[PDB]
């Protein structure tokens, strides 16, 4: 009943150290536990545990769905001093896009040895902004109205939900309802280039062409988008766009092995072809639990 709820976060935060069980990552439970708790209500729903490759190999990221009757997610974690505040813009944006916008839903996001770091905005899929609507919000960065331009010439216009990165600084614009041309080798290539990012090779923009949602990240330091990020959506295990062994063994074994609860349907899987300007890595999302959504 009441234990009925305190066992939920348990069963959470057992399938967290679970996943990271798969990659050799070990978890804190005492920078864990205390974020898992503030949100017992919601976790009583989605929750993803997600890897990466490279650099960012030793990491566990994991999400969670916040309903925006429980209240701006960041206010509460800076309240309940799970976070310092960064006096830094970020600080304002999240609470800045539900003034502004209608706010369908939050999350929020912390890595096993970190703890908290981002929060999530879905937007509607009804009714989803655009560039010009995203960048009148007071604290988006400058760099996402400099920038219009060039969505608009690549058709990023329809943007499905913003993401906040507290500790790097940074927004994700979730880019949706992407048309096929968007996708296509030729568009791909021209992006990266005229940005200065890792070029794809035809694994990954074979990848690129899966894509349902494209992300690029944005500062408030200058204009110049820092990454951008391909995200195909699958119960394919096997789709990792990487020539290399170790990645493609690594992430298949977690596609495969990854804990999730919602039994009776494959694993929901959500991968990521993120490019830099020096290197490429990949990403994998594991749903432990989704709602019909």
């Amino acid at each position: 009943g009441p234990m009925s709820e305190a066992a939920d976060v348990e069963r959470v935060y057992a399938a967290m150290e679970e996943a990271a069980g798969l990659l050799g990552v070990a978890c804190a439970r005492d920078k864990i536990y205390p974020l898992l708790s503030t949100f017992q209500d919601t976790l009583v729903s989605v929750v993803v545990f997600s890897m990466a490759s490279g650099r960012h190999s030793t990491e566990l990221d994991f999400s969670i769905s916040v309903p925006t009757s429980h209240g701006d997610p960041y206010a509460t974690v800076v309240e309940k001093g799970l976070f310092p505040a960064t006096g830094h813009p970020v600080d304002d944006l999240l609470a800045d896009t539900q003034k502004h916008l209608p706010v369908s839903m939050f999350a929020i996001d912390g890595e096993v040895t970190g703890g908290f770091k981002k929060t999530y905005a879905f937007f509607p899929t009804d009714n989803m902004p655009g560039v010009a609507e995203l960048s009148a919000i007071p604290s988006m960065p400058p760099a996402v109205a400099e920038n219009a331009e060039l969505f608009a010439r690549y058709g990023l216009d329809k943007v499905q939900m913003t993401s906040m990165d507290y500790k790097k600084r940074q927004v994700n614009l979730y880019f949706s309802e992407l048309s096929a041309q968007t996708l296509e080798a030729e568009s791909v290539l021209a992006l990266v280039r005229e940005l200065g990012l890792h070029v794809p090779n035809e694994l990954g923009l074979k990848f690129c062409k899966r894509s349902f949602s494209v992300y690029p990240t944005l500062n408030w330091e200058t204009g110049k988008i820092d990454r951008l990020c391909f995200a195909v959506i699958s119960n394919d295990p096997t789709l990792v766009p990487s020539s290399d062994e170790g990645d493609i063994e690594k992430f298949h074994n977690y596609a495969t092995k990854a804990p999730y609860a919602y039994v009776g349907e494959k694993r929901t899987l959500v991968y990521g072809l993120t490019l830099s300007p020096k290197e490429e890595y990949y990403k994998l999302g594991a749903y432990y639990h989704i709602t019909d959504v």
